[PDB]
């Protein structure tokens, strides 16, 4: 925090961050998925808040503006490597682990932007107890409904109905290892394995433990993929306060990435 | 390699069931009036986290109980008095003239922890309307308790605390000490411990941000601790382990008269 403070000029509003926004090519109207760090902005007056109300200022209701709001804490553990765990507990975590419910089941990995974002009225959050996304605005009842439970980041998925919707990636302060978006292009390329999962749902006001299947989704090669997307010069490139931030349209890289898959 | 830490220094993982057994160990029960605080990581590896610590509880109270929380958000305060972290002067107006107004269902909390930013979004759970020292409440008394907080002396005699106190209700602290005893405050109130000091944060006025100005006092928890170890010595407080989380249980109207009498005697 303090750090923040000193690497800040004047601080960062809601005023300058839409400028900021504008300046960079957010506008009226756009359908955009945002990726988040708080911190690499500066000092900002009023924190997660300021940069929410910044990105309604901007897009307004006539926009749609969407998030992920990843919940792997309800995973089975089966496959926990992050922090990993005793196969003791792995059937007592099934047993246990509190079912999904998008008002309630927090994020994890997703930052305080997506946490505020989140609470927000009128925000709405897709069906998914693992890769779920929130959305508000013109198409947010569209692009967060019917998600299905196999195949999380695919065709029926958010991402595809941003696809359909010629829509934009913005990056703040995160680079691809965070564009959620290229996992659309790992399903359409067929990149990674199927695995067999579970998460815990509820079923007629019923908890359960749902098994499914899913892609091994990994963004270990986002970054490498991001890089030489660049490489076409179609990415605007400009500072939300001291982040280095990033808009594109969301069609482009993930059928780059869907063809530099296949190319492997 | 905390998460790590956390997982090695758990034996078998804490649970809804687990956590909802100690509290009632430890005396917690149906139909009790309660405000809590809480450490998440000196629990050990709970399975759900924050969620679980929160349905553990509604658990055990349930509807005819209830539960309280603080949900301070001091991010919108005057940053003239600002020590923590500080800020340039030529910031002061702007920050003033810019920062997001107070809304119960959007501002989130700072120094709270994930407990209280799971448990203020619950449905049914009530938020009090001061844009500093705000409390969330659910359950039985969760609108009497919330309702009508006074702007100036956020932790008075207008104030939840207070609310609590006439309630004879309990503080819950898990994991965590007296500094973060916030029932105490009303002992500084009653006892006139601070100073009085002008303060600001803006909120909706008419649908519409003002910047107000309003006086509170000049609450310092630095004492706390001391004030607790004294307390302790009357042998009043219930002492017992959630999973690894030395944790208390005491009645409030116990604390804070103690309290109120401790800070006259200097
Ligand atoms: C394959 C996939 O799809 S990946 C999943 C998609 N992921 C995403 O979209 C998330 C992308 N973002 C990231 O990865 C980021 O690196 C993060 C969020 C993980 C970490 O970024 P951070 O800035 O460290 O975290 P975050 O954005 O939550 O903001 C919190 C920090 O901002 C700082 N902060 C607090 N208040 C303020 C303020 N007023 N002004 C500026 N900074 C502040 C604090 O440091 C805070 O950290 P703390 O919680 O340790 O106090
Ligand atoms: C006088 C007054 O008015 S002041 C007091 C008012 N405030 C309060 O009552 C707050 C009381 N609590 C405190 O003071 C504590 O020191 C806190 C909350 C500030 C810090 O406690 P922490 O345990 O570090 O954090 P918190 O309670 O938010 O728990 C979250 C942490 O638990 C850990 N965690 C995450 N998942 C799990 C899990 N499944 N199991 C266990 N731990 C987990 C993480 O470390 C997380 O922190 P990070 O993810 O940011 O690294
Ligand atoms: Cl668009
Ligand atoms: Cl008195």
């Amino acid at each position: 925090m303090n750090d923040i403070v000193a690497s800040t000029q004047l601080p960062n509003t809601i005023k300058t961050i839409t400028n900021d926004l504008r300046k960079l090519g957010l506008k009226k109207g756009m359908t955009v998925i945002v990726h988040s760090s708080l911190s690499s902005i500066g000092w900002i007056s009023g924190g997660a808040v300021a940069v929410v109300e910044a990105l309604m200022e901007v897009i307004t209701e006539e926009g749609t503006i969407i998030m992920p709001t990843q919940s792997s804490d309800l995973s089975d553990p089966k496959h926990w490597s992050r922090p990993p765990v005793p196969e003791e507990w792995w059937q007592i975590i099934r047993d246990n682990v509190p079912a999904f419910e998008p008002h309630i089941t927090p994020t994890r990995a997703m930052g305080k932007v997506v946490e505020c974002f989140r609470t927000y009225p009128n925000v709405v959050r897709s069906n998914h107890p693992l890769g779920s996304f929130a959305a508000w605005g013109r198409h947010a009842e569209e692009i967060t409904v019917n998600q299905s439970l196999s195949m999380s980041l695919g065709e029926e998925s958010p991402l595809r109905k941003i696809y359909d919707l010629d829509g934009y990636i913005l990056l703040i302060g995160v680079g691809y290892d965070s564009n959620t978006s290229v996992g659309l292009s790992e399903v359409r390329s067929g990149a990674c394995e199927l695995i067999k999962v579970g998460a815990p749902i509820i079923e007629n006001g019923e908890r359960v433990w749902k098994e499914f299947v899913d892609m091994d989704y990994d963004s270990d090669k986002f970054v490498e993929i991001g890089v030489e997307f660049e490489q076409k010069g179609t990415v605007t490139m400009g500072k939300i306060g001291n982040a280095k931030c990033r808009l594109m349209k969301q069609r482009d890289i993930v059928d780059f990435g869907t063809e530099w898959f296949r190319k492997k």
